[PDB]
């Protein structure tokens, strides 16, 4: 290219390869058409992959900021989105969508995950998830398919996989009692106090149950007779 | 070749030696075509094989990454291959496909094994394998052919060979337990919490 007279030139710009695993992220400076003809305003900002070129130009309308690289969910891999895109185009602030399934993306402009690529909560047949619903009353989009109150709590329970949806917050996991014959721990059903002692069986703490404390009074070392003794049991 | 006067020249370029264990890999700087006629767009990356030529030349739209060896599993060797490639020709990130029977390929673009060229796990009469199903409900492709749920543990035992599938994973290897006549271990049925001393031949 001889640069006319009336032109000056500046440099050279080399087009930014374009990956299945690169996106190239844009915004405009000005109102202009781009490449492949879509209207972009000036401050909209707009993600360019391989379905549209393999290596975008960048113009003198298009500024770069970066490159986005492809969030990939593995099987057991989900993510939350802070700042969703809505079905008109604009960041949806404040909400947060949940996606899981074996899903490829890019990160659509100002958007942020809460953690990123979480490990799906993967529970056997004795562990559980104390989960606490802070919104009001989903009584769908749920494994059980019945309603939660907005701020009460409940145990998720048996060999599924379970996943953070979007009104629900997770609390503990809980394990870690086993139980033999004339064995058991101290219970305390906090929702009416109804402290009672299950034997038998292992058996896991219910969604208003907790551990109790039992105190022995000077007793503990005529019938212990090193480690603290496990006062719950 | 007497360089033209319109011409210069940079320097000779040499065609990398295919063999049956080697393969090059290539990604294109350009759109253009190939010698054998593929077409071939901006990054964009392929394998070229015996089957395509003996000794591919390297061309001015072709960058070289490296040479790629065949990855030979043995007949008692198994391999998990992460971001597999699918029908369409792409990258399949996130999943990984399980390869045995005595299979020998070269690694596609975008691959790379959990461990690479793992032995199959071969157990006797006497040895097992406890699993896990950390995906929802196989019912087919396990030796078994049974169902198991998300999460949950089972044992699997006998004279066989067992290869890790692609939605379990292996815990620990159950063994180490000879038993005689008035001799046994106490068992604790963790599901339940049933104590007992299990007694006599080998259990």
């Amino acid at each position: 290219y001889l640069p006319a007279v009336f032109e000056e030139v500046l440099d050279l710009v080399d087009a930014v390869i374009l990956t299945e695993k690169t996106a190239l992220h844009l915004r405009a400076l000005q109102n202009f058409r781009d490449l492949r003809g879509v209207l972009h305003r000036t401050g909209e900002e707009w993600l360019v992959t391989v379905q549209d070129t393999e290596a975008h130009v960048p113009d003198v309308y298009e500024e770069v900021l970066g490159v986005v690289p492809i969030t990939t969910l593995g099987p057991r891999h989900y993510c939350v989105i802070l700042d969703p895109m809505g079905p008109d185009g604009k960041n949806q602030l404040g909400q947060k969508r949940v996606v899981k399934g074996e899903k490829s993306f890019f990160l659509q402009p100002g958007e942020r995950l809460e953690r990123g690529i979480q490990d799906v909560y993967v529970l056997s047949e004795q562990q559980g998830l104390l989960l606490k619903a802070l919104q009001p009353l989903e009584e769908g989009e749920s494994e059980e398919k019945v309603s939660h109150q907005a701020g009460d709590c409940w145990l998720i329970r048996g060999p599924l996989e379970y996943v953070p949806s979007a009104k629900v917050e997770v609390v503990e996991e809980r394990q870690a009692i086993p139980l033999d014959q004339n064995e058991g721990i101290y219970v305390q059903d906090v929702k009416t106090g109804k402290v009672r002692a299950v034997i038998g069986s292992t058996y896991m703490l219910t969604q208003d149950e907790v551990l109790w404390e039992k105190e022995l009074p000077s007793g503990v070392e005529e019938l212990l007779n090193s480690a603290p003794r496990n006062k719950t049991r």
